């Protein structure tokens, strides 16, 4: 068997790597171990960097369809038991309407609750029709890189047989326990994450509508034991931190807080994770991108929304090299931008866990209180006394706190800021963020930076600055005054056989700044140039549309392709 | 004819205070010159001071029913015709995600677009049907007062009769040329508002959907001619600055700028306002409000709703007095309150006119540009040069800058603040606007301020701090540890005969604060108190529920009443 | 007082006739005893030939606003 | 369901396709808790695939069957796999 590029795993960053492999004409074969895509809901939070990728492949109208919308996941309850008494809520999943707004504007897509059990089959799927070989029950058992690339050794679960495979690169996205980065040598780093913490999910179904359809939430939360809807508002899933037999039904009426609504008891599973990252992503022919780079807690879900995007950073860049279009440098940028964001997140998803005691402190609760001093919590709450009020609002403080993993991350999510040798740096300093990067995210067009959201319009209808670009192409973003940018494109796209996109936005134009956000946005003059990474991201930009500006597009695309 | 009150005029301020105060139980009688309610649109914006009012009175959901909701209101375009090119939009009707949570922040209510076509019927028939006597076709000729009420006179255009009716007090809400307003003698001042030239508006049906659906707007301004959507998207009105045939036909099928969509034109009128503004709007038992007291411009559509923003002020004052519950000095506070109000928004709504001339000299069009003029300007706006980047620039300057009179102005709607005998100051400095006080809506819980809008909940069912009060009665609100502020407010009840309803908001209370956004917005302990008017306005702020702190209620209820 | 018909009640009858007769040009005056419209709902399905009417003096999206729909009636 | 001589241009007349005429439409209804929806195979396909695979079914793709030979106990079914050959 040949191959360009095998791909170990076939979750959302193998998946989405296959996707994107076939949409540029690139021969790849993506293995999976098992008989299916995962058989659990195993995550449900899109971000919108994931939607923006999907929007881009056409798959995000799709994965709207089957997704939770965000009007459904704001109300976080924080109670009893889901029938016993609220201790209050928080705006989760930016539904306060500052939260939101801040949303809205980062993006053309939004937050939405989608369980990986159904996005899954949805990439799996577009990767085989778009061009993608792939093949279930089927083991990667190890390789040997050489020179000219390298060959893998299969144990194929249906057949007993045990075959090889000829490939240039391999990507392991085979998960938490990746065997492609232990036989790469990765070093990972940051082991101390807490004693190692595994968690139990128990699946049900219950209607639970009478309980859940005047407060919708993606989540409730009973002190601790999360209730999480799968579907609103009959499938669902117990979640808690760590063997249960059917007793697991007194569990879930327990926290459901009745048992007068008829249940069923689904699959029981467990989750263990060792938080760690990969401090390098890359060795020879083999790159790791997904869970086999970055291991971490749930708390934000960035799990799967990291995963996705690594897979965006790498396949236009493996494509490149192989068509010859770019030197085999360019692949060094893979590690260079996304091992930063890896030990982001297994630290911010960590982080996120410490806001939870202050919860129970404020309760003047234990680490782990009985059921006599959980009514007596709520007794005190209730008192009606200066003391008391002080209670209430440490109560409010705390509460307010874990909002970080809950949604309030943005900053986290999108902010960000890439230096590699496919950056093409464009002497300004680096700004900095006005406001907290976590919590906040600040637009940039800076080299490094994603390319803005703003609204253009085409034939009078709403199109965003990203609907531009994207489609596994370079784009380069000008105005009317920037008319030269056109042909010194062309040049350069001639000479360096490489396909860039010119818009030039502005009234007349097959694209219009109806609003003027595009103006308000770009940091630059009308005659500027942005130029846009086949992944969204600014590699060049040029303050206007002089000699010196226009002739270093051709040095800036020659020193991203390494050439 | 006996009554309590003779209101003269049944628009929305007369209509209004109808039928608040036939819910107070105050007999009144309504009379209007005309056959009908108004049979012209006029006057569409309805901001969230008037709809706080509908659902006080519980007219809010058949109020959105009849109305256009807030989404369809923002493309504002400004173009050359309906099918021709546009120079630009600017978000209107706080469109932009930014404004939209700021304006979603400030009430539980949102703009919509209802014209007084449907406003007017919709609260007459309430007036009558809660107790007030509603009399057309019946005109007012003159008064007298004297020591004990009044003795106008009347001319009924039914049964050409003439005859008297007695009252105690007197409303005049007949309008920009009140004759109440004269015979009560007040001053009125600002005449100066340039030459005070009318509009002309042209009705019209037509089918308008293929050049309205995909960019939703309330109006469109052609380059100056507004087209105005009645109903969307097949009854309009044509306006324009200040005899027609129905050759207006002609000018709108340019208006539309293209004569192959039918078009059915419908009546014509004409508008021709005088600026000014009264500078007191009481005089003995006359009582002044509408635009009897404040005539200008529609820029912002702050007429209707002032309007009926006037008659809430009043009635519970009325009900009060007359009920013998007050002292007649309560009704001083009528003109204290509502009078600067009433030059405020004369002289906003002229401010903005001057935002239009500079769109022109960013064309470089003189006040008034001839075809081939135009045509030019759109030419040099789509060139290719730096010069011309320059002039779009200038264009979207301008552009931006009109936003102040189309939806921009949320401070001048919602920033109250009262000065008078009605509210019991409580010490504090005034603490002014960290921003523009026109532009931006800053809640206070100052005396002096509306009441601020969070959401609590009730049965875990979202309810805005605003649904806890009104109902023409005073409401005290507090917390656990102000549990005393019930006790205290019942012995200031008996005493004076008045009703309080006492809120004590907190875990396991009828009122739960279970975002915690009261006691964020507050600005006091949670044992501090909020003394709430039938009007909404907060007229005393205790800071606990100490000894000396509870002693004060009395004092402020028996300073609040004139007693 | 002059006028071509007198119509004594205000009512769905009256209200009905006085709306007609004004939209064909005839003057009408419309009377009735008391302060208002029925203060009880009173009266509450609307067929299809009341619709019809509705339609064809164009109050028929007005009174859909206001209406419960078919669907909600059932059962 | 349109006759015409192009989508821009003239109909010649439309039927009530997919039982959408009234009485059409309620024989319909009465007959069944489902209905008539459009969903193309290409759709169709991968979500019942899908759930094959997570119900437990093997599936194997680029796998084709060459023929077999029944006997008395079973049948023995010859393969040739398009990835590995
Ligand atoms: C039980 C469970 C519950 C989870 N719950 C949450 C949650 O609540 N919230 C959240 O944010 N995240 C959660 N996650 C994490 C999550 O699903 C991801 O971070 C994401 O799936 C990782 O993407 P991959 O595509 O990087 O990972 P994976 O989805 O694990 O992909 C690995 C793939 O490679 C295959 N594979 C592995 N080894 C081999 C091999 N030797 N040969 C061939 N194929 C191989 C695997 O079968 C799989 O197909 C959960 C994970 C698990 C396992
Ligand atoms: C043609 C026209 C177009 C307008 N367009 C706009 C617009 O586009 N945007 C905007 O913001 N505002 C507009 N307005 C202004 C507007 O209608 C509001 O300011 C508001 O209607 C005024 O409320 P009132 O209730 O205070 O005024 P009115 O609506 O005029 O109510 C006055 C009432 O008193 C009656 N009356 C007067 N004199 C006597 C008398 N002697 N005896 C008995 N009854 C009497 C009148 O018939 C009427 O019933 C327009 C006004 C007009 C006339």
């Amino acid at each position: 068997a040949e191959t360009d590029v095998l791909i170990v795993g076939a979750g959302p960053a193998g998946a989405m790597s296959a996707t994107l492999l076939a949409s540029l004409g690139i021969r790849s074969l993506m293995i999976n171990r098992w008989r299916s895509t995962s058989p659990g809901p195993r995550s449900h939070i899109i971000n919108q960097r994931t939607m923006e990728i999907l929007r881009d492949i056409g798959l995000e109208e799709s994965a709207k369809s089957l997704a939770v919308p965000k009007e459904y996941m704001g109300e976080h309850v924080y109670a009893t038991s889901l029938a016993g008494e609220e201790f209050g809520r928080i705006p989760a999943w930016a539904s306060h309407p500052q939260a939101h707004a801040e949303h809205e504007l980062a993006s053309p897509s939004r937050y939405c609750d989608l369980p990986q059990l159904y996005f899954e089959p949805m990439v799996v799927s577009e990767a085989a029709l778009r061009g993608a070989d792939v093949r279930f029950l089927t083991e990667y058992l190890g390789h040997v890189e050489d020179q000219d690339g390298v060959t893998a050794r299969l144990l194929d679960h249906v057949s007993g047989a045990e075959y090889e495979v000829r490939a240039k690169y391999i990507i392991g996205a085979d998960g938490a326990h990746s065997l492609v980065a232990q036989n790469a040598g990765l070093p990972f780093e940051g082991q101390m994450g807490i004693g190692d913490s595994g968690s139990i999910n128990i699946e049900f179904s219950a209607d639970l509508s009478s309980l859940c359809e005047h407060r919708k939430g993606d989540m409730y939360w009973m002190f601790v034991a999360a209730l999480q809807m799968i579907r609103p508002w009959n499938k669902w899933i117990c979640v808690w931190g760590y063997i249960t037999k059917e007793e697991a039904k007194k569990i879930i009426h327990e926290i459901i807080g009745t048992d007068e609504i008829p249940v069923e008891v689904g699959p029981i599973s467990t989750w263990t994770i060792n938080q760690q990252y990969a401090v390098r992503n890359t060795s020879g022919r083999v790159f790791c991108m997904g869970d086999a780079v970055h291991r971490h807690t749930p708390m934000g879900g960035l799990g799967l929304n990291t995963s996705v995007q690594d897979a965006y950073n790498l396949a236009w860049k493996l494509a490149l090299v192989l068509k010859g279009t770019a030197a085999p440098t360019l692949l060094d940028s893979y590690d260079a931008e996304r091992s930063p964001v890896a030990k982001q997140i297994v630290e911010r998803a960590f982080k996120s866990l410490s806001t939870f005691p202050p919860v129970f402190e404020a309760l003047s609760l234990p680490p782990a209180p009985t059921e006599s001093e959980m009514a007596e919590a709520l007794v005190r709450l209730k008192d009606a006394s200066e003391e008391g009020a002080k209670r209430r609002a440490a109560l409010r403080k705390a509460m307010d706190a874990t909002i970080i993993g809950l949604g309030g991350g943005h900053g986290v999510e999108l902010n960000q800021r890439y230096v590699s040798r496919a950056v093409f740096p464009d002497g300004t300093p680096d700004p900095g963020f006005v406001r907290d990067q976590e919590f906040f995210y600040q637009a940039s067009t800076r080299p490094g930076a994603h390319l803005p959201h703003v609204w253009l319009t085409e034939n009078q209808r709403r199109i965003s600055t990203l609907d531009l670009c994207g489609k596994g192409r370079f784009t380069l973003l000008t105005g009317l005054s920037g008319a030269a940018w056109k042909h010194e494109a062309e040049q350069v796209s001639q000479s360096l056989g490489i396909e860039l996109k010119v818009c030039v936005i502005g009234p007349g134009q097959e694209f219009v700044d109806t609003y003027g956000e595009y103006a308000k946005i770009s940091e630059i003059g009308e005659s500027g140039a942005l130029l846009v990474r086949p992944d969204m991201f600014i590699a060049f930009r040029a303050k206007d549309a002089s000699r010196e500006g226009l002739e270093q597009l051709n040095v800036a695309v020659k020193s991203i392709l390494g050439r």
